[PDB]
């Protein structure tokens, strides 16, 4: 029914630039130019939107909802780092900070009498990481049961090991289901 | 529920143009400039649309149907003359 994507913006992210020789005959080096932030610079912006491929027609606009991310991650660069589709009425986004030792789970619900996703800090769930960064890599995607009423993910637990926590979609208090050095 | 509303683009209109003197402390008069369609002239164009305003939110796109005329009007220059509400879902 839903068609999401995400906007990105690099208007101001510099470029980097090199030189591709491509084949012989080419008399002239072409210059190869990305948008490519590097350490400290600026980075690009981005934008979730969701359309609702029901309204799509020739002569009709697009009817799209913008879902930006939960303030304590606005207040500064962010990442959307992870998108899950949960029922055809309830999407998770999962954002994190600039930093990266601060993610957070928002989960959306549409509302049939307004075309909107919204959001509550009942259905937000936050991970961190006061040692490092969270996630191997990035953080973990959370694991939705078919009702997504509740999900399945991985985090570390107080023994600082990533085991299966479980999350009631709307209770910040998870319990872990695995434990174990391992 | 919906908010029909016509828009109208003049852009190939030709401008008549006249002077406005206004108060005697103008010291240059001021020329006044409108799109009007002389007889045989380009005239402005026009587009219908509905939009639905329930999904009006800061956040959200605005939900809009384009409403063509009848192809045997849309074939070429044509004026919308009326707009009337029957019902909430028919107009
Ligand atoms: C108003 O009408 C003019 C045409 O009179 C539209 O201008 C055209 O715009 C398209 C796409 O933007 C261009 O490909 C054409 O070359 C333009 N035509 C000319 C000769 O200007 C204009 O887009 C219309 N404005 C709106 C918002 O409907
Ligand atoms: C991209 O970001 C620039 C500011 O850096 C802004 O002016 C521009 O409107 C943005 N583009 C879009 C389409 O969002
Ligand atoms: C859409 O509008 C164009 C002209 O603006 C017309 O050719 C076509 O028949 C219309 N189709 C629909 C969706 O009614
Ligand atoms: C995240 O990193 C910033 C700067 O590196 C630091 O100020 C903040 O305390 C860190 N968060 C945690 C939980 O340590
Ligand atoms: C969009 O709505 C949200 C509500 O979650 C609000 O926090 C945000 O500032 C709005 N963005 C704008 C100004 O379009």
């Amino acid at each position: 029914t839903f068609l999401a994507y995400a906007q990105f913006n690099d208007t101001e992210v510099p470029l980097i630039e090199y030189s591709f020789y491509s084949d012989e005959s080419l008399q002239y080096p072409k210059t190869v130019r990305i948008p490519y932030p590097k350490a400290g610079a600026e980075n690009p912006t981005v934008k979730f939107f969701v359309v609702d491929t029901r309204t799509l027609s020739p002569n009709a606009s697009v009817t799209s909802y913008q879902i930006v991310p939960p303030a304590s991650v606005l207040i500064g660069d962010h990442y959307l780092c992870g998108v899950t589709w949960v029922t055809e009425e309830r999407i998770s986004l999962q954002w994190i900070r600039r930093a990266q030792n601060y993610s957070i789970i928002d989960i959306c619900d549409y509302d049939e009498s307004t075309g909107r996703w919204i959001s509550s800090v009942a259905r937000q769930h936050i991970e961190i990481s006061t040692t490092g960064w969270v996630g191997r890599f990035r953080p973990a995607e959370p694991h939705f049961t078919s009702d997504g009423n509740s999900f399945y993910k991985i985090i570390s637990n107080e023994e600082g090991y990533k085991h299966i926590c479980h999350f009631q979609t709307d209770k910040s208090n998870c319990t872990f289901i695995t434990k174990g050095a391992w």
